[PDB]
């Protein structure tokens, strides 16, 4: 059917610069293993096409879908050697199968080196040398390692990075200005990637409704003075935005997100007085500001929630005749009254309210049956608090490195079939929850911890879905979204797993470790700890500290200030004996 060219429409809407960045992230996320040169080629072809179509919408290919265009550019690049498999695989398909094929190949942990950070002088020099190649490489490296990174926010990070560089690269000492600041930016962007990967998994694995309910809760806490209608409209629009982003339709995602920020800012009077801060800012800063805005204050003088949800004669009628409208109003009313609760807790409270209606509205006297419903939330609210206190005390007491080691041991004993790199990455990230949340006062501490654990446990679920080995992980991952944390927390040691019979011997890498920073060295020690627990799951915590001690020792030894060939292979069978000494 006759239409306005989609590529020209999106090119026109977002401008060349964001179009180029969004297209580079598109390619880098679909073909994570192809070199930068290849992607650069592709992005230039797409950008020449878009400019051709903007000039004359009738030009060849201008009427095609964005999927057709990305697909044909990909398939027609002979360069794509197929030394990288599956390029032909998906190119065999017609649309829409082709695009689905490219999409099903996104790898949540592609086989790549940690993103090595050059020294500050080099970094500053490359930036000065050529900004476009510098930021091209940056978007490519971050997108291909995080193939569901929320695309407009990745653009925003690139701008933030550029500001840090501009400020630090003139300084007397570049490194010391730069390093804390790149570090803080990296942590915020990792949290962003983890938050977005949970939105995408909620949509993909549990359906649009799972994310709509999550967004309803969060937005009702952020904008509690807004009416239900406006909140619902925002949720609707944000749902479309994240579905498009999570499915690789990034130009549409970015366009639609900008339109949503424009909308919210034009209606800021009836949403939040806090929006004024954001609404004066330029495009990416404006949306980023809105994305994480602090909660507005609760409106004074709202009725008791039991009026509408317990005492109304029509509770059953509304639940039966308009369930999503009634339960969504419940989530809105209850959430706007409780900014201090975690989203996941509010969703679990919504689920328990629903289950009580399902049961009670089927009886002879439903009010009698659900009268105590809102009271019956207290035990769900209170449930975490003792184990949270004890885990924050553990953290307070142990410090980061030992808290991570405690959790590594705990989670390896729970789900010991999980791959060692996954258990290490997961436990380290659980340890960051300690660090980020325990230092808040308790009223802030319980909501911080609950929602961060949901983002880390989702990382576990998605990594396990790639290499699936543990029935228990499958079960907790697939049974729910909102009970994942109680589900994992409830697991004791798996007394059923068969210990690994290990001569862990020659699991030493020719002293490779020494170009590695203290950080990676810690990861290595933590990897050995996981391996110790899988070999001896009934070992004492003290035995583990010790057999790890003998690891640290043998590390420094062959890795000293002198050069010798193969010190490790005489010492592998003999650490094997020293670990047979402490562990049996
Ligand atoms: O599954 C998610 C689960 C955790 O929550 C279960 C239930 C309690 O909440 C589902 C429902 C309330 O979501 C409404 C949304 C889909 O529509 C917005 C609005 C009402 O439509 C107008
Ligand atoms: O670990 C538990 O079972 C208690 C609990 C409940 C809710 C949220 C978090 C936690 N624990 C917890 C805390 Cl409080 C901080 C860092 C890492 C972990 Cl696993
Ligand atoms: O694991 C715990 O519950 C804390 C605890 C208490 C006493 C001794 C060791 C540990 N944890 C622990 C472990 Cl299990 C391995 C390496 C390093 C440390 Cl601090
Ligand atoms: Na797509």
């Amino acid at each position: 059917e006759a239409h306005k060219s989609e590529i020209a429409h999106r090119f026109n809407d977002v401008g060349e610069e964001h179009f180029i960045g969004l297209v580079l992230i598109t390619f880098s996320q679909y073909l994570q293993k192809c070199p930068y040169e290849e992607h650069a080629k592709l992005v230039k072809e797409v950008t020449d096409l878009a400019k051709a179509c903007v000039a004359d919408e009738s030009a060849a290919n201008c009427d095609k879908s964005l999927h057709d265009i990305f697909g044909d550019k990909i398939c027609a690049l002979p360069s794509l050697r197929d030394t990288y498999g599956d390029v032909a695989d998906c190119c065999e398909k017609k649309e829409p199968e082709r695009n689905e094929c490219f999409l099903h190949h996104k790898d949540d942990k592609p086989d790549l080196p940690p993103f090595a950070r050059p020294e500050a002088d080099v970094l500053c020099k490359a930036f000065h040398d050529d900004e476009k190649a510098f930021f091209g490489h940056y978007l490519y490296e971050v997108a291909r390692r995080h193939p569901y990174f929320y695309a407009p926010e990745l653009l925003y990070y690139a701008q933030k990075y550029k500001a840090i560089l501009t400020e630090c690269c003139e300084a007397a000492d570049k490194g010391a200005c730069l390093t804390p600041k790149l570090d803080a930016l990296k942590e915020k962007a990792l949290i962003s990637a983890a938050q977005e990967r949970l939105r995408c998994a909620s949509i993909q694995k549990f359906g649009d409704r799972a994310y709509k309910a999550w967004a309803l809760v969060r937005l009702s806490q952020r904008f509690p003075k807004a009416d239900f209608t406006d909140i619902s409209k925002i949720v609707t629009d944000l749902t479309k935005v994240h579905k498009e982003c999570c499915h690789g339709d990034l130009l549409e995602c970015a366009d639609d997100r900008a339109d949503l920020a424009k909308y919210m800012c034009e209606h800021q009077e009836t949403i939040s007085s806090h929006l004024k801060e954001c609404c004066d800012k330029p495009i990416l800063e404006k949306a980023h500001c809105i994305y994480g805005l602090h909660n507005d204050e609760t409106p004074a003088g709202l009725p008791a929630v039991a009026e509408e949800f317990v005492e109304d004669k029509d509770v059953c009628k509304n639940y039966e005749e308009a369930k999503d409208l009634f339960l969504g109003k419940f989530l809105y009313e209850y959430s706007r009254r409780h900014p201090d609760y975690s989203v996941v807790l509010l969703l679990r409270l919504g689920k328990a309210y629903e289950a009580t209606l399902k049961k009670c509205c089927a009886t002879d006297d439903p009010h009698a049956c659900y009268a105590k419903v809102l009271d019956e939330f207290q035990p769900l609210v209170d449930e975490p608090k003792n184990l949270v206190k004890q885990n924050c005390e553990l953290y307070e007491q142990l410090g980061d490195y030992n808290f991570q080691n405690a959790l590594l041991v705990r989670y390896t004993k729970k789900v010991p079939q999980v791959s060692t790199p996954t258990l290490v990455e997961i436990s380290r990230s659980l340890g960051k929850v300690g660090s980020k949340c325990c230092k808040h006062p308790e009223a802030e501490r319980l909501p911080c911890v609950e929602d961060y654990l949901s983002v880390v446990l989702n990382r576990l679920c998605v990594l396990h879905e790639k290499t699936p080995v543990s029935e228990k992980v499958t079960k907790c991952c697939s049974e729910s979204l909102v009970d994942r944390r109680p589900c994992f927390s409830a697991l004791g040691p798996d007394e059923t797993y068969v210990p690994k019979e290990f001569n862990a011997e020659t699991f030493t890498f020719h002293a490779d470790i020494c170009t590695l920073p203290e950080t990676e060295r810690k990861i290595k020690k933590q990897t050995a700890l996981v391996e110790l627990v899988k070999h001896k799951p009934h070992a004492t915590n003290d035995q583990l500290k010790t057999v790890v001690g003998e690891f640290t020792a043998l590390l420094d030894k062959c890795c000293s200030a002198e050069d010798k060939e193969a010190c490790f292979a005489v010492e592998g069978p003999k650490l094997v004996e020293s670990s047979k000494a402490t562990l049996g």
